[PDB]
């Protein structure tokens, strides 16, 4: 169909509850609509098993493409389910979903070195996360 | 009650869009309902303007109580609108809403040194924000 500088990148935001959709909303209010971001909101329907939810979603993506998952929190059930995919080729797992993180990743998307992209974004994100009473003073 | 022993701590999650509500959802699935977290979700309604939305919400909290505001992003318009309140007593502005931060704050909620609470929570939150392909690999 199309061609890519490196691989096609897909993004998954994954959270307990509706955080993932709400953060997508923030992103779209700033950087416009984002077709390659997909959300997983866990335990908003008691019938749905989380392993099936996560495994089914990951299995849908082409193995030749890059999958960048950003979860709500490291210690938690959502992250824990994606840890199995760390040995799947071109799979990238980040924990601690937040806005500066996502903005930096999307603005910097022309970077084809994925490890560079992700670590620079995490770093920029952590710098931006701050106590303003101290940093505006 | 107009007077009491101790201090009341109130939290505001403030975001572009519905992020603030979605994050409160996460928190409540983990730690139960949070009666003292209030959310401000900006630009969901064409009608209402931000400066009034913001000033009206903050004006609700007595000066004697602590207000901890956590916004989605530094230098964004939502954070910007709250910068003016650093002249309020007992007012604290954090930028960069995220789940680990909120969980750490709520765990340490008995903490009376508010500076220590916020700085420690921010440090512990930042440690938790990580590239798992590298951190899990190292532990393995």
């Amino acid at each position: 169909n199309l061609y890519f500088q490196g691989m096609k990148r897909h993004y998954i935001f994954a959270s307990h509850g509706s955080f993932a959709n709400g953060l997508l909303n923030s992103v779209e209010l700033i950087l416009g609509k984002q077709p390659d971001i997909h959300t997983l909101c866990a335990y908003v329907e008691e019938e749905v098993d989380l392993t099936q939810q996560v495994e089914a979603l990951v299995a849908r993506f082409p193995a030749q493409d890059e999958l960048i998952v950003i979860t709500d929190i490291f210690a938690g059930s959502v992250n824990n389910e994606f840890v199995r995919f760390l040995s799947r080729p071109h799979f990238h797992l980040l924990s601690g979903l937040n806005l500066p993180l996502i903005i930096d990743l999307l603005i910097s998307a022309a970077e084809d070195n994925t490890e560079k992209l992700i670590t620079e974004a995490l770093t920029n994100a952590k710098e931006s996360i701050q106590y303003c009473n101290q940093t505006i003073a």
